[PDB]
């Protein structure tokens, strides 16, 4: 008893979108940015295109257009269609300032704490709709946290994201290459990922982010994380987090999964914290920091004639 799905799934004829440029290769395959012109409609929107004929990646694309189909959310990264190509591509939303870990630690000296706390309150506010969703990220990091505007990020890859049955509470996995460093101690050894699993990769998400992008146990190797978890030990406490923020982490990491925060009370926490946030996190210069936010469309793609541009977000079915 879940309820229909009743998401519309669009179909791009390959001659409306131009790869522009590539962004990214890699096991998945390549990521384009590009332009997306529907016929008629005088817009051109930004995009994002992943193409992965292994029967088998036809089959997980379609799965991840399935799930991005299905969401809906100002920080959640919105899916525009997919084109029926011999290869089958993903066609998103272009985030411009690219993922979150590489922009912080590309703009470490320029990122007060303002941004940092925001940034930790729409985080929540994504996954808090996802589990409104009842669905399971399992692959929530700061490198699939995408930056639309330096005020604005949304939550992206959906490759390993799940769906709960109205009985399934939790979902047993199988074999699979599985971000270690960023899982709970249950989905470690049981391979059990719940919503408060994710909380648990949300944790990691915002240490990476309080340190400026750092790796989550930096040297040591995976196989010992299982281990170093079961004895008690956590990620470190970062130098500019207070207690307050410190204490917010480890809740993040209990062992019973029940005795960690539910998204929607990170979200008021961390809003809290945002309307005082030199309180809770002592930044250097913090208070000269500044971040841009802008024509920048000509150079991120090419093309001039910019003018009937139009964001993702702005161009509703
Ligand atoms: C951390 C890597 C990165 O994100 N780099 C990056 C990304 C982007 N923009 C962008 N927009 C949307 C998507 C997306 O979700 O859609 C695809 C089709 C799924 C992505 C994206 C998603 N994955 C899995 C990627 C893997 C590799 C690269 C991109 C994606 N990305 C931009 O916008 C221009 C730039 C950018 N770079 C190069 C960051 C480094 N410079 C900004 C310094």
């Amino acid at each position: 008893g879940e309820a229909p799905n009743q998401a519309l799934l669009r179909i791009l004829k390959e001659t409306e979108f131009k790869k522009i440029k590539v962004l990214g290769s890699g096991a998945f395959g390549t990521v384009y940015k590009g332009l997306w012109i529907p016929e008629g409609e005088k817009v051109k929107i930004p995009v994002a295109i992943k193409e992965l004929t292994s029967p088998k990646a036809n089959k997980e694309i379609l799965d991840e257009a399935y799930v991005m189909a299905s969401v809906d959310n100002p920080h959640v990264c919105r899916l525009l269609g997919i084109c029926l190509t011999s290869t089958v591509q993903l066609i998103t939303q272009l985030m411009p300032f690219g993922c979150l870990l590489d922009y912080v630690r590309e703009h470490k000296d320029n990122i007060g704490s303002q941004y940092l706390l925001n940034w930790c309150v729409q985080i929540a506010k994504g996954m808090n709709y996802l589990e409104d969703r009842r669905l399971v990220h399992r692959d929530l990091a700061a490198r699939n946290v995408l930056v639309k505007t330096p005020q604005h990020v949304k939550i992206t890859d959906f490759g390993l994201a799940k769906l709960l049955g109205a009985e399934e509470k939790e979902y047993h996995a199988e074999g699979g290459k599985v971000p270690i460093k960023w899982m709970a101690l249950e989905s470690i050894l049981h391979r059990i990922y719940t919503h408060q699993s994710d909380v648990w990769s949300y944790g990691v998400t915002v240490w990476e982010l309080m340190t400026f992008g750092s790796k989550p146990y930096d040297g040591i190797p995976a196989s010992e994380i299982s281990s170093i978890l079961e004895k008690g030990e956590r990620l470190p406490q970062p130098p500019i987090c207070t207690i307050d923020v410190y204490m917010i982490m480890v809740k993040c990491w209990m062992i019973d999964a029940d005795s960690r925060p539910k998204f929607r009370e990170l979200i008021i926490e961390f809003s809290k914290m945002a309307r005082d946030p030199q309180r809770y996190l002592v930044i250097q210069g913090d208070e000269r920091m500044h971040l841009p936010s802008p024509n920048f469309y000509r150079a991120l793609m090419d093309e001039e004639d910019m003018d009937d541009v139009v964001d993702a977000d702005e161009y509703l079915i």
